């Protein structure tokens, strides 16, 4: 069976799984899920979800209690679990830092300060939170990371788990970097001359150099040395795909370092991230902003050529589910709906305030669009052209503030010859102006297929195919509209959209309905 691989070509990615681009449709455990006792809570969730991919914690106090004694007990029973279901892994590294702390380091860890020691704030209080210039921490993460790629090198050959999550969102609250003397005598050094080549600046110290900049910046530089040295380690056992996931700052008013996780892979020090650990595949945002700008801006800042985009945690309110469609839209390559089961447990005020089947059937029914194509689609993401939208106005907390709305809940797609217009929240029939969805729910997904046809599928819209450009005196129709799915990767048709359901455009509600719309320009001379 190929390793997964994360592919980069001509600014586009795909991950590769069993020799062919995947979509990570998937659903993330709370965090005391990972026991073989709690697995009962989560495999119903997954189910009811629709979800192709499981992440969940593999934490380093549960592999190596104490030291040298490894434990993969949880390791066996997930494998042996997650196959008996047909689902793949996402394998989360709990280890030096969970939330920016050592919690989930072994007790012979977090409790030897000396041997493995803390962020030192400028104050000389002590943050708990361990510092990344710790070599006695780096060389015993390392060596328990080693151990786990070791028992998936000899006991996961068909790789059930796809990728793995290296520490859950690096960094420090309540200060900048490390200020142990330890760390002084390094910020007071020369920038590592690697770094400076990478980035387009001039030798010296790391103030020189950074000037206002150079404590967060250290930090970053710190903690990605240390994960991407854990990765390489890793990846020499068993080369699996390996990303870093972010305690996000707000893109449009971030606040200072501290306030927010400092030296995490934030917008701001990507450039740092991606010149100091070339050896992690991705970085990942994890979203639980709740307004459509503020995601919209998240989503445009970590898809890059250099960075596959991976919503590796979001929320799993009702808003969240319609932003799978704008992810995919990106050429994105997965998305995680955190805290999906049954533990007793809601990260509300970030979450749902009740978890319960309705909660689930949010994400079931955006996932019930993508699975019936999810190869389909992951290939056309990767080797052409796609296109996703959601609903771009927020649920609501007088002649012109709905003429304002419909124009708000009016999006317009460049498919090439054609234009697609999304509109939400409106009739089937006739042309009455969008007022949008109670909650805010919709979205489209769109692919090229040629010239004049398009695979789209799209939730609570209408999506109205135009001419892109002015035609020379010629008029325009919809050619044919078929509804259908693949089968072995043949597309097989089940009836013709035409009539009504092609008069006002094409018209979703909740249910999933996949079409091939071809349009056509003609002569009237
Ligand atoms: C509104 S805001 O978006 O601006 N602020 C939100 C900042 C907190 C988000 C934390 C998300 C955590 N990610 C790591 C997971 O393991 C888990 O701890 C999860 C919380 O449940
Ligand atoms: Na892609
Ligand atoms: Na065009
Ligand atoms: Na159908």
């Amino acid at each position: 069976a190929p390793l997964p691989e994360l592919l980069s070509n001509n600014g586009k990615h795909a991950l590769m799984v069993d020799g062919a681009p995947y979509i990570i449709l998937g659903s993330q455990t709370n965090n005391s899920s990972n026991y073989p006792d709690a697995l009962k809570d989560v495999w119903p969730s997954m189910e009811k979800m629709g979800a192709n991919t499981l992440s969940i914690p593999v934490a380093w106090e549960q592999i190596e209690p104490v030291e040298g004694q490894f434990d993969f007990s949880f390791v066996d029973v997930l494998l042996k679990e997650a196959r008996q279901r047909k689902v793949r892994l996402v394998l989360l590294w709990f280890a030096t830092w969970k939330n920016n702390a050592p919690h989930y380091a072994p007790a012979w860890v977090k409790l030897d300060n000396a041997r493995f020691p803390r962020v030192v704030k400028e104050d000389g209080d002590t943050l708990n939170s361990l510092s990344p210039l710790g070599q006695n921490t780096l060389a015993a993460d390392k060596k328990a990371f080693v151990e786990l790629m070791k028992y998936l090198a000899k006991r996961d050959k068909d790789h059930t788990v796809i990728m793995v999550q290296v520490q859950n969102e690096v960094g420090t609250y309540g200060a900048v970097r490390d200020y142990s003397p330890m760390a002084q005598a390094v910020f007071n050094a020369a920038v590592p001359d690697d770094l400076i080549q990478k980035l387009q600046l001039k030798p010296g110290t790391w103030s020189q150099v950074f000037g206002r900049d150079a404590d967060e910046f250290f930090h970053a530089y710190q903690i990605a040395r240390y994960c991407d040295e854990v990765t390489v380690a890793g990846k020499a056992i068993k080369n699996l795909p390996m990303y870093v996931n972010v305690a996000l700052r707000n893109p449009f008013n971030p606040g200072l370092p501290g306030q927010y996780s400092s030296g995490g892979g934030t917008d701001n020090v990507l450039h740092i991230w991606k010149a100091a650990a070339p050896n992690i595949d991705l970085i990942a945002p994890d979203i639980y902003f709740r307004d459509y700008k503020t995601v919209s801006k998240v989503l445009e800042l970590y898809t890059r050529p250099d960075n596959a985009l991976f919503v590796a945690e979001i929320g799993n309110d009702q808003p969240f589910a319609r932003y799978l469609f704008p992810t995919l839209g990106k050429g994105g390559i997965g998305f995680s709906p955190f805290g999906m089961d049954d533990t007793d447990y809601t990260n509300y005020p970030l979450g749902a305030k009740v978890y319960n089947d309705e909660t689930i059937e949010q994400f079931a029914q955006v996932y019930r669009l993508v699975n019936p194509m999810m190869r389909e689609w992951a290939r056309l993401s990767y080797q052409g052209q796609v296109w996703g939208v959601a609903e771009p106005l927020d649920s609501t907390t007088k002649e012109q503030h709905k003429k304002d709305r419909a124009s708000a809940l009016t999006q317009q797609l460049d498919l090439g010859l054609w234009d697609a217009e999304v509109t939400y929240g409106r009739p089937m029939f006739w042309v009455t102006p969008p007022e949008g969805n109670t909650p805010a729910a919709g979205g489209a997904l769109i692919a090229q297929l040629d010239d004049n046809e398009y695979l789209v599928t799209a939730y609570k819209a209408r999506v109205e195919f135009k001419p892109s450009q002015e035609l020379a005196g010629k008029k325009f129709m919809i050619e044919r509209v078929e509804e259908g799915r693949f089968e072995k990767g043949k597309w097989v048709m089940e009836r013709v959209w035409n009539g009504d359901q092609t008069d006002w455009g094409l018209n979703f509600t909740d249910r999933p309905h996949l079409l091939r719309v071809k349009m056509a320009s003609y002569s009237v001379q």
